[PDB]
């Protein structure tokens, strides 16, 4: 019910371009149709009933990226996403995004990320700390599974350069059927050796060797873990790696057949760290409050158990100890 919306919450797995307001996406589509760069009726037709199954949803992401890969838009959607999360009482957000290169518009991975920073500086409806509601924001740079080792290294280099504006870690994301772990391991190792924190999209499709190789790398977090086998769970629980749980995402993409069999319940009962996350609240028509409502109903949690779960996410953040202490005070005040 309504008490979940006012619960202080921590979001650790939200993609910038998957978190866009419906109205904003349509406004961008409309402006580009008036320009004739797209046809509004087609782009609206994919937006409406793309299946968002695992295979289908990446075509929607391709389409979104045609609408949003521009400096002004990146700045706008960064502000809108932070404000949307803060207004449902997210008090700490790790926002992840894949820096993009587009030569025709003078966009580099660095200038893309500068537009994100400009968006954070434009936040006005709420108070923000990124290095009246208040939200702490920190940044993850995503490496996409289509990239090369050299390209991944450029992203890691950028992340190190931008630690002064709140970049705290690196993610590996994108189509789980594309690319090989061997391509990304060297760049992720460089990141980890430079004290960046690492989260990995892991087990979105069956892939026993890659799941084991990702676990053996000992990232600080993983996302999803939908197609783990018993040896994978054993290693995960022994390494104590927190899992970013994306309930609606997993169910809509058909990575998990039902919330009633979703592994988040086993993790909860095994006292393994988990954090409820939105993944793409725009694409999947959800919110972090609604993800908690799904979990509270399915597990049968009391208010007190829900508050305890939400608070446990503090020690899984990639934030400095000072920020974690402030989060503890915020939670202990609620
Ligand atoms: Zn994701």
């Amino acid at each position: 019910m309504e008490w979940i919306q006012s619960l202080p919450k921590i979001e650790l797995h939200a993609h910038l371009n998957g978190s866009i307001r419906d109205s904003t996406l349509l406004e961008l589509a409309r402006v580009l149709g008036e320009k004739g760069v797209i046809v509004f009726a087609d782009v609206e037709h994919v937006i409406q009933k793309n299946d968002r199954s695992l295979v289908e949803v990446f075509k929607l992401f391709d389409l979104i990226h045609k609408l949003t890969t521009d400096h002004k838009t990146v700045t706008r959607i960064t502000r809108e996403v932070v404000e949307d999360f803060a207004l449902e009482n997210v008090v700490y957000l790790e926002l992840r995004t894949t820096p993009k290169r587009s030569d025709s518009i003078g966009m580099s991975k660095r200038s893309y990320m500068e537009a994100v920073i400009q968006g954070l500086r434009s936040v006005s409806e709420v108070d923000i700390d990124f290095v009246r509601k208040k939200i702490y924001v920190r940044l993850l740079l995503s490496i996409d599974r289509r990239e090369t080792t050299e390209s991944a290294m450029e992203t890691v280099k950028l992340a190190l350069e931008m630690r002064d504006v709140g970049v705290v870690g690196i993610d590996l994301s994108g189509n789980p059927l594309v690319g090989e772990w061997s391509t990304f391991l060297p760049a992720l190792q460089y990141a980890k050796d430079n004290d960046l924190h690492i989260t990995l999209h892991c087990g979105e499709v069956p892939n026993p060797k890659e799941i084991q190789a990702m676990l053996d790398f000992k990232p600080h977090r993983i996302g999803h873990a939908c197609f783990f086998k018993d040896e994978d769970w054993t290693k995960l629980k022994s390494f104590r790696i927190p899992v970013e749980i994306c309930l609606t995402s997993n169910i809509v993409t058909k990575s998990i057949s039902s919330i009633d069999i979703h592994h988040f319940a086993d993790l909860y009962n095994a006292k393994h760290p988990l954090i409820l996350c939105t993944d793409d609240f725009g694409v999947f028509s959800t919110s972090l409050s609604n993800e908690y409502a799904l979990a509270v109903r399915s597990l049968g949690l009391s208010k007190s158990e829900t508050f305890a779960l939400a608070r446990a996410a503090i020690d899984a953040t990639f934030a400095e100890d000072e920020v974690k202490q402030q989060l503890r005070f915020i939670f202990d005040s609620a």
